[PDB]
């Protein structure tokens, strides 16, 4: 199905207030990761960051490199995606602008899927997405299935 | 709309991985907020106390109405008001105070953007007996 992945950035007034600039991206929910809802703090991931305690429930965002880069990799993407929900992921994006043989690592379904969202995204979404996780100390993703 | 409110109870590990345990509820979403999805860690409002890390879900737990006759807030401005201190989500519990419910489905006011999701009898009580055994919890609250 598709994922409405909206990206909030937030700013507190002094006297204890929030303000929000919010931004409304699309990505695909993968076989692999369950379709469900979430939400959570984004963590920004090296993909080779998979092979530092987080709280609990944030979203992974990894962007996958050029497949050339990593050979013999640590994990498959769908590793590097149950390893995060195992490290407390409540979620997980990934962008494959880079690497679109992920959409057949992780379409696979031959395994019980995970109960979370594994989710990827590419082209320019993927762009306004590390457009603006870079920005700013904190974002919070927002992921419906509406 | 029914609001299928889920608990996790995390505990860190020797890895650095955590384990959980669910406990699956049951609300409804009210009028005053939007019918969507939601989720983060569970801070424990008293009622008085609207008189954090953004994304945060709100729980309320209302009490006997003769408690508190002249509020310094309706139960709607309770809900507003948690918002704007970052709630993404607002859970209340009418257990005690069923008059709240007509109250947050009135109407006349535009929604909030958030769920403010209503609750009550035995899913309140496992709630409650969560929120108040734990230091953090995580509420998902999931529209399906
Ligand atoms: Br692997």
């Amino acid at each position: 199905e598709t994922a409405f992945v909206e990206v909030v950035l937030f700013e507190s007034s002094p006297n204890g207030d929030y303000k929000t600039h919010t931004t409304e991206l699309q990505g695909r929910f993968s076989r692999a990761g369950a379709t469900i809802s979430a939400e959570g703090e984004i963590v920004q991931m090296h993909p080779l960051g998979l092979c530092d305690l987080y709280e609990y429930g944030w979203v992974g965002v990894v962007k996958l490199e050029q497949p050339e880069m990593d050979p013999k990799p640590c994990l498959t993407v769908l590793g590097k995606a149950k390893r995060a929900v195992q490290r407390g992921a409540t979620a997980v994006i990934f962008d494959v602008s880079d690497n679109p043989d992920a959409v057949e690592q992780l379409n696979q379904g031959l395994e019980d899927p995970l109960k979370r969202p594994v989710v990827y995204m590419k082209g320019m979404d993927a762009i306004k997405l590390m457009n603006i996780v870079n920005k700013q100390k904190g974002a919070r993703a927002r992921i419906q299935h509406r």
